[PDB]
């Protein structure tokens, strides 16, 4: 059911192009200087380490920037694990905070790509071990664009039968944002 709209701009890249430009652009936090470095944040001030939105931007200055939404859940210390499920996903530049402040949510203001219905899951068992709790998909694909690399996302994609190899222009599963 995945499906995918696309800025003009970006017609003639793929799904690996743009991810990868996205990714060496965004970096690696951890490579990051410690008081640039954004960690990302959820909407909904109840709860720091959950909600329905996580957006994160680039530790490196760059304005790449990332958002997820759908019912989103970090086990923080200490396995620090991303799980629940991710619906929708959107890739772009410059990430502004939504009026209220830090758990307000953010948007992007200029949007690239977005994953619709991307299903993008992952388990947390508080009795299994952090090796075994970062296996999930969704922990694992997004924690590698965290560091700067795409290819567990890639994999993860190619895995659903989603094709990352075709310009955006000639993805059935694609169609263009009105300009
Ligand atoms: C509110 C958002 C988040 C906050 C405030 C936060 C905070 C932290 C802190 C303070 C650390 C320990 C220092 C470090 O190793 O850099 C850490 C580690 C870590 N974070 Fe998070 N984080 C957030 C979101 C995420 C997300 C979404 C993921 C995965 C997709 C993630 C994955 C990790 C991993 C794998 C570690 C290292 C655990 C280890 O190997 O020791 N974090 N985080």
């Amino acid at each position: 059911s995945t499906t995918i709209q696309y800025n003009s701009n970006y017609a003639d890249y793929s799904i690996s192009s743009y991810l990868r430009e996205w990714a060496n652009n965004f970096g690696d936090i951890d490579q990051a200087p410690a008081e640039t470095k954004d960690r990302g944040s959820f909407s909904g001030s109840s709860t720091l380490f959950s909600g329905t939105q996580y957006a994160i931007g680039s530790s490196h200055s760059n304005p790449e920037g990332m958002i997820a939404e759908g019912d989103l859940k970090y086990s923080f210390m200490p396995q620090h694990t991303f799980h629940g499920q991710i619906d929708t996903l959107q890739f772009g530049k410059d990430l502004a905070t939504n009026a209220g402040g830090p758990s307000a949510g953010k948007h992007l203001e200029k949007i690239d790509i977005t994953f619709n219905e991307l299903d993008l899951s992952g388990e947390f068992d508080s009795g299994k071990s952090m090796t075994e709790n970062h296996q999930g998909d969704m922990h694992k694909s997004v924690r590698g664009l965290m560091k700067g690399n795409p290819d567990p996302m890639l994999e993860v994609m190619k895995a659903k039968g989603i094709n990352v190899d075709t310009a955006f222009k000639d993805l059935s599963i694609a169609s263009q944002y009105p300009d």
